[PDB]
């Protein structure tokens, strides 16, 4: 789907209000209550993050809106998804600037907005099970890699090449971080990859400067920034939480109009069982996550602080 002339122009003429400025900069920053503005607060991160001249306003206005053409309406992995983990991903850039080149930082921005790109609100799961054509196209990583072939597709599309200025092997270099970052986001990958960091960082080897190294702590920037709705104020987190269980809830509805069981998380009739479950994900997935990033970045330490307020409000769930 292709964004109207009426839509990249309305935010060419967009303007962020300065009260905004100073709170965008912020890792706890909820854009919930910002719709309109959403659009517009990308630019202004892209233009913050790697300049005014980062990219040619007009093209990244057509990519823009293109892209949020491209999320279905569905509960949880939408168009405000994608701001919310551009966003994390921004405060991170910001709060670690010199670490990342110009390049990274590009790749990265853009890699967030289109990391869950035409998500059918299916897990990898349910179409691998399914036997769903994109299984059969991609064994592993099915929706992650179905995610970068649409995101090269909105590059293919007249006028929205954000990238094409860069030299032919910046190009090549560019399009592979988004190929790596947004395969990253596929969390069955995140447990091997936090283990391989923590094990880095203990035994001293972790640097920086080598590119497997490198790869591996950009995508754990990812996971970091795809589950950040663990770090914002706990009504944020909670709302959040309920828009997750919406869509986990209706891919187990369609299981059991197949005949088929589904575990847990995707069970409407076992809502009771969600705060532990919470308790788990926090436990094993949130709380590793932030603190693996926090001692690799110390700076993005306010993540982990969030996270284990919330850790400690689930725990208050639990308790009564
Ligand atoms: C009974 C029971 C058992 C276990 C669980 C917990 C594992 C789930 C909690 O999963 C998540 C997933 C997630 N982000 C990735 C997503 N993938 N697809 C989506 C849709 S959200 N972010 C959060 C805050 N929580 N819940 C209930
Ligand atoms: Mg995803
Ligand atoms: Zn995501």
């Amino acid at each position: 789907s292709i964004c109207t002339s009426e839509e990249w122009q309305g935010l060419m003429q967009f303007t962020l209000p300065v009260r905004l400025c100073k709170e965008i900069e912020l890792f706890h920053f909820d854009i919930g209550p910002f719709e309109n503005m959403w659009p517009g607060i990308f630019v202004y991160m892209v233009h913050r993050s790697c300049g005014t001249s980062c990219f040619e306003l007009e093209k990244l206005c057509r990519f823009i809106m293109s892209v949020k053409k491209n999320y279905r309406r569905v509960p949880y992995h939408n168009w405000k998804h994608a701001v919310t983990v551009a966003h994390c991903m921004y405060a991170i850039l910001q709060n670690n600037h010199t670490l990342f080149t110009d390049l990274e930082r590009k790749g990265l921005l853009i890699a967030c907005l289109c990391h869950d790109l035409d998500h059918r609100g299916f897990s990898n799961s349910y179409l691998q099970k399914f036997d769903h054509p994109l299984a059969a196209l991609y064994s592993t990583s099915t929706m992650e890699q179905h995610h970068f072939s649409q995101t090269v597709s909105i590059l293919q599309l007249e006028g929205h090449n954000i990238f094409s200025t860069l030299s032919s092997s910046e190009y090549e270099q560019v399009l592979e971080i988004i190929r790596k970052a947004i395969i990253a986001t596929d969390l069955a990958l995140y447990f091997g990859n936090r283990k391989q960091l923590e094990e880095m960082y203990q035994t001293g080897s972790l640097n920086l400067n080598n590119q497997s190294h490198r790869d591996r702590v950009i995508g754990l920037m990812m996971t970091a920034c795809d589950l950040c709705s663990v770090t914002k104020l706990w009504p944020v987190t909670k709302l959040t939480a309920n828009d997750i269980y919406a869509e986990f809830w209706a891919e187990g509805d369609e299981m059991k109009k197949l005949g088929i069981q589904p575990i847990p998380m995707m069970d409407r009739d076992k809502k009771d069982e969600v705060p532990q479950g919470q308790l788990g994900f926090y436990n094993a997935v949130a709380i590793p996550c932030y603190t693996t990033l926090t001692q690799i970045l110390p700076p993005t330490e306010p993540l982990l602080k969030a996270c284990r307020d919330n850790l400690s409000q689930w725990e208050k769930v639990i308790r009564g």
